[PDB]
């Protein structure tokens, strides 16, 4: 078992969710609480932390890439290996959730902006740059 992003149509990324928790499928998609401006007024907002994206954990052997993208919903996988669809390390997981020189530092540092970052379209990029630094990683160490 392992994670995967999933990117998500407009509108569908709850739809999605449902389908592959009503499949065996496990999703996670992460809001962040921050105080933005509204109306002239600093209004604290839960927001998504990266807008359309669904991280999900399931099998390749079990349920494969081919069927996860048919769920309604589903625009794409995000890839490494550009045939490969990207697997997040652990490590990227646990620092979304509850919170060696590379490793720490590429995640540590990174989500660190991902958490300061006022909109997600930005976080997004600065989550899908730390996802690829962080699988080189992996390979080359």
């Amino acid at each position: 078992q392992s994670w995967y992003l999933l990117y998500c149509k407009r509108g569908q990324l709850q739809r999605a969710q449902e389908h592959l928790e009503r499949q065996a499928v496990n999703c996670l998609a992460p809001m962040i609480t921050l105080e933005k401006i509204v109306r002239g007024k600093r209004t604290a907002v839960s927001e998504p932390l990266f807008p359309n994206y669904l991280f999900v954990e399931f099998d390749p052997e079990v349920i494969h890439t081919t069927t996860i993208n048919a769920t309604r919903g589903v625009s794409h996988f995000v890839r490494f290996g550009a045939s490969p669809a990207i697997v997040p390390s652990a490590v990227i997981h646990q620092l979304s959730v509850y919170k060696k020189v590379i490793i720490t530092e590429g995640a540590f540092e990174g989500f660190q902006a991902i958490f300061t970052e006022p909109d997600g379209e930005a976080r997004s990029m600065l989550l899908l740059n730390l996802i690829n630094k962080e699988i080189k990683h992996s390979v080359k160490n």
